[PDB]
């Protein structure tokens, strides 16, 4: 009786294990299979899909015990897809040293420790009561359990299969259950009619890879898909010309950037990094490539940070004259500097780079584009400049400045950023402090240091574009995922 939902997608994750699925392509699938203790209600109080309000989900209630622990009271009679009732043991296993953050878990979940809080082992109080703890103070537990790191897995089934096999046959408590995974082709899910929350409205959901955007668009016009993903503002005109189709767009909690291999001689010091950063004309790029729909943030600072968003911050500096001076006073000899890009994996990456190459030519820096295929990122030492993006995954400023740019992150450890000691000291403080003047000011000083050092250069917050049949009602949310709970209906 319910319609089957057909999605034309850009790609699929290599695993359906919820943490290993973290990417631009995984969350739209794993958000259906699993649930979290606390859920973010993006549509709360009439918000246009960007609210940061947190509501009960698998946890009916919770109570903070002290500076490092929160006791959760679980919803009762919740069923995993295989008919196993959800208990405190499943939640304890989800946040355990064994599965997630411990030294053994590292080979199974590569970002398990990197993206997690400083967890201590959870405590099971009774069948429906579990306490999550951190080894050092953390006022981020509640916020973290509403994030993409926190989908609840079943203990017994996950242990039996192991992380790899679980990723190929996942079981969760979510509104849709697993049917099929054809690697590099399609994922099929079916309605979980035992779901504890709003009943699924589609009988089935198929995530079909259609690699090229023009082919994805043709698929929607051909009547092959109900919703297609990964379009840009340039597609709006064509789609909306069809009486039965329309685009649905939103800014997402992510930023596009370029960064440097600071192990390379030319990028060890901040001089040329700053020169390149100061020559980036973001307003022209936003108008030219995004139809003014992308947003230029005032620093490493986004509205989803909530209490740690600073709406009064000064804009990131644009100064061609200073940029020219810096190149001249730096060691820079005019030798071409490479900038690696995985084609247009980041929307508009190649035209954005063409524009920046001209801005850089004008200050006396010769930058050359280099492309690579998926899974072929070059050996680190063969790279100089490269593009990147970071999904801002917490309703708090902790992510991604601390896990990516902090003392434990890849920018310093793999990419050679020798961050000022003050920056690392502040990363530690914001990790352990509650919200207040000290934590708020620490993020602003970290944002200032980030701009002064230029280990990366923020371009903008992208504007994601979907296209859909007008008969299929579904609203985008401000994140790299698709939400169907109370947000998918047909007719």
């Amino acid at each position: 009786e319910r319609r089957a939902l057909r999605l034309g997608v850009n790609g699929l994750p290599n695993s359906l294990e919820p943490v290993n699925a973290i990417s631009n392509v995984g969350p739209r699938i794993v958000n259906q299979i699993f649930d979290t203790l606390i859920a973010r209600d993006f549509f709360a109080k009439g918000a246009p899909g960007n609210a940061i309000d947190l509501v009960p989900a698998l946890a009916e209630s919770w109570e903070r015990i002290d500076e490092k622990s929160v006791r959760f009271k679980l919803r009762q009679k919740v069923m995993f897809h295989d008919g196993v009732e959800l208990t405190a043991d499943d939640v304890a296993y989800t946040f355990s040293s064994e599965r997630l953050w411990g030294p053994e878990a590292i080979k199974k979940i590569p970002l398990g420790k990197s993206y997690s809080l400083d967890f201590d082992e959870p405590v099971v109080e009774d069948k429906y009561t579990v306490t999550l703890r951190t080894k050092t103070p953390s006022y981020l537990i509640e916020t973290f359990v509403a994030s993409w790191m926190s989908r609840i897995v079943p203990k017994e089934y996950y242990k039996k299969l192991g992380a790899v096999d679980f990723g190929n046959k996942p079981v969760g408590t979510g509104p849709y259950k697993f049917v099929e995974f054809v690697a590099g082709d399609r994922v099929v899910l079916e309605a979980n009619d035992a779901y504890w929350g709003p009943k699924p409205t589609a009988s089935k959901i198929t995530y079909q890879i259609v690699a090229e955007p023009a082919t994805r668009v043709a698929g929607l016009i051909s009547g092959e898909y109900d919703i297609i993903t990964t379009l840009t503002p340039d597609d709006i005109q064509l789609i909306n010309s069809y009486p039965d189709l329309e685009t649905r767009g939103t800014l997402i909690e992510n930023f596009h950037m370029f960064t440097f291999n600071m192990n390379q001689e030319v990028f060890k010091d901040k001089k040329l990094r700053r020169a390149l950063a100061l020559a980036v004309n973001r307003p022209i790029m936003v108008e030219a490539l995004w139809k003014k729909q992308a947003s230029i943030p005032a620093g490493f600072n986004f509205p989803n940070y909530g209490e740690t968003f600073d709406p009064k911050r000064k804009a990131m500096e644009y100064n061609v004259e200073e940029a020219k001076r810096l190149v001249k006073e730096s060691g820079y000899d005019g030798t071409p500097i490479t900038y690696h890009t995985m084609g247009n994996y980041y929307a508009n990456a190649m035209p954005a780079l063409m524009m920046m190459i001209e801005m850089w030519k004008q200050i006396g820096v010769n930058v050359v584009m280099k492309t690579y295929a998926p899974g072929s990122f070059p050996p680190d030492n063969q790279t100089w400049m490269r593009n990147w993006s970071n999904g801002q995954w917490m309703t708090d400023a902790y992510a991604t400045i601390v896990p990516e740019f902090g003392p434990n992150g890849q920018v310093q450890k793999r990419w050679g950023w020798k961050a000022p000691a003050e920056f690392n000291e502040l990363c530690q403080k914001v990790t352990v402090l509650p919200n207040g003047k000290e934590r708020f000011d620490a993020y602003n000083r970290m944002r200032d240091i980030f701009e002064e050092e230029a280990p990366a250069v923020i371009l903008y917050q992208p504007y994601d574009v979907y296209a859909a049949r007008k008969d299929v009602h579904w609203k985008p949310v401000s994140f790299e995922m698709m939400e169907f709970r109370n947000n998918l209906s047909f007719g």
